[PDB]
C-alpha cells in the first residue's frame, strides 16, 4: 500500500512525492487531479497526470466536457484512472491567480468525503496560487475520509510539516 507517509491526524498522511510516481507505484482505488472547469489538463498536477497517461486522461475528459459542460469551482466528477489509478477524482480547487473565491476551497476537500481512501495533491496549492498552508489546514478540518497527500517541491513539504498545528 502506500509507504513512507508521516501521519498528520486521524486520517490525514503527507509525504514528498511526486503524485505520479505515486499512482504508477500504489495504482490507488482514487487518485485525485487538480482539475480546472474544463478538465483541460495543461500545466501543474493536471498536465503531470495527463503526460502520465499519455494524453488518455485528456480525450477523456473532452467527451466528458462535451456531454455534461463544465464542471463548478469545488466541484468534481469521477473519471478512470487510467494506467495510473482506477478512478481519478478531478476535484476543481479555487484558482486564486484566475481570480477565483478561496472560500471555495472547503467545498473542493468535501469532494473527498466520498471516496474511503484517495492520493491526491494539496488543492489549489502550486500554480492554483493559493497558501499551501491554508489548503493544508482546511484539507485536515474537512476531510473525514483516509488521505495520503503527495507534495511534490521538498521545500514545501517541510515547510507543511514544521508549521503543522
Ligand atoms: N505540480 C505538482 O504538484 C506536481 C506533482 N507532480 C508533478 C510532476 C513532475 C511533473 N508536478
Ligand atoms: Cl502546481
Amino acid at each position: 500500500s502506500f509507504s513512507g507517509y508521516l501521519k498528520l491526524t486521524d486520517n490525514v498522511y503527507i509525504k514528498n512525492a511526486d503524485i505520479v510516481e505515486e499512482a504508477k507505484k500504489v495504482k490507488p482505488t482514487v487518485v485525485v487531479n487538480a482539475a480546472n472547469v474544463y478538465l483541460k489538463h495543461g500545466g501543474g498536477v493536471a498536465g503531470a497526470l495527463n503526460k502520465a497517461t499519455n494524453n488518455a486522461m485528456q480525450v477523456e475528459s473532452d467527451d466528458y466536457i462535451a456531454t455534461n459542460g463544465p464542471l463548478k469551482v469545488g466541484g468534481s466528477c469521477v473519471l478512470s484512472g487510467h494506467n495510473l489509478a482506477k478512478h481519478c477524482l478531478h476535484v476543481v480547487g479555487p484558482n486564486v491567480n484566475k481570480g477565483e473565491d478561496i472560500q471555495l476551497l472547503k467545498s473542493a476537500y468535501e469532494n473527498f468525503n466520498q471516496h474511503e481512501v484517495l492520493l491526491a495533491p494539496l488543492l489549489s496549492a502550486g500554480i492554483f496560487g493559493a497558501d499551501p498552508i491554508h489548503s493544508l489546514r482546511v484539507c485536515v478540518d474537512t476531510v473525514r475520509t483516509n488521505v495520503y497527500l503527495a507534495v511534490f517541491d521538498k521545500n514545501l513539504y517541510d515547510k507543511l510539516v514544521s508549521s503543522f498545528l
